[PDB]
């Protein structure tokens, strides 16, 4: 019974975002060895929104929007995460058809672009995703990709 | 050079955004460390952030952590571009003067590493701890 928030940036209280770069930190720069710069501004400007799995308090699902460079260019998703605890069992799922259901309501009439790791690509494809992009590298393969 | 002494209720959402990036990118980024900085120590008790602020981008921060047990100092930075020129030895005079005036006779205790031994130690820090790795060599200080 995970309650999902589609928040515009501006909604974001302190604790809602403390919430979500903890668990971005814990994904994308421990947990997959990467020192990288995570916090990268793109989070309270513009049009942008982020949408979060709760469990009880507990931050379990997270990914973020971005409408920019307020130019021609689609729509993108990234950020895509769920918590390690919860993992192999449809939140993913889950995740992803709300947050398009989010691009599909806000901006309908532009597609979806997201930047993915090469095996998560026949995931992204049962969305609708199709590679726009050769495989390369990141850390040892991601490909680009897009939908409608 | 404005600064701010923040109780953690006090930090905005953008003053939360910001001394978090700053962290990432003093603790993770440039220290090629890949750790938890967001560690959960932020909003809790009487535990406040100091910040310096020039021009709406952040480029002096420390931590406080409180709890029995003695006051903590830790996150430390000067932002790159303003290093090795008196930022850090006054960031450090506001900390510090801001625990004296919260918890008077209470001890302060600042995790370090070793090679800027010498720079805290100019404050009235001194070694409690034995060299040892973390992330990379560390020490213990404590001030009074």
């Amino acid at each position: 019974m995970i309650e999902w928030q589609d928040l515009h940036h501006s909604e974001l209280s302190v604790s809602q975002l403390y919430a979500l770069l903890q668990l971005r930190c814990a994904v994308f720069v421990v947990e997959q060895n990467c020192p990288y710069q995570d916090i990268d501004g793109d989070d309270l400007t513009g049009d942008n929104r982020h949408i979060l799995g709760w469990k009880n308090d507990e931050l379990v699902a997270y990914a973020r929007i971005l409408k920019s460079d307020d130019d021609l260019e689609p729509v993108v998703i990234g950020r895509v995460i769920v918590s390690e605890a919860l993992r192999g069992e449809k939140v993913g799922q889950q995740l992803m058809s709300k947050t398009l259901e989010t691009c599909t309501h806000h901006w309908p009439d532009k597609p979806v672009y997201l930047g993915a790791q090469a095996h998560l690509q026949n995931f992204y494809q049962s969305f609708g995703f199709i590679p726009v992009t050769e495989v390369y590298e990141e850390d040892g393969p991601h490909i680009g990709m897009a939908r409608e």
